[PDB]
């Protein structure tokens, strides 16, 4: 069980790094497709973030299913990313920041993005 901690300047930069760490190590499992869902508000934090992830898992040629399930009571934004044999991953993103919760059979990271 591993925690890592990183410090970024914005949300926009949290959102680049996550994701690219995210690829990284479902990358590392041999997964080639994901599927994705989110939650959150429709509203422009949820179009970048999208676009984030898809650019990341583009330049990795990692294919990705997404679903959005959109719901404005929700402050902030939940990411379940599902892979084959057990890859999964879960995003939280606030104003606070990005916290990441990378699970494997007997493999646990915790990516946390401050500021």
């Amino acid at each position: 069980e591993i925690k890592e901690t990183f410090e970024v300047d914005d949300l926009d930069e949290a959102l680049r790094l996550s994701a690219e760490k995210i690829i990284e190590e479902m990358k590392k499992w041999g997964v080639t497709e994901f599927d994705l869902k989110f939650y959150g508000k429709d509203d422009e934090l949820a179009k970048k973030a999208k676009e984030v992830i898809e650019e990341a898992a583009k330049k990795a040629g990692v294919k990705v299913k997404s679903e959005f399930l959109y719901d404005e009571n929700k402050d902030k934004i939940t990411l379940e990313l599902t892979g084959p044999n057990g890859v999964k991953v879960t995003s939280e993103i606030s104003k606070d920041g990005i916290k990441s919760t990378v699970e494997r059979p007997d493999r646990k990271v915790t990516l946390t993005f401050k500021l």
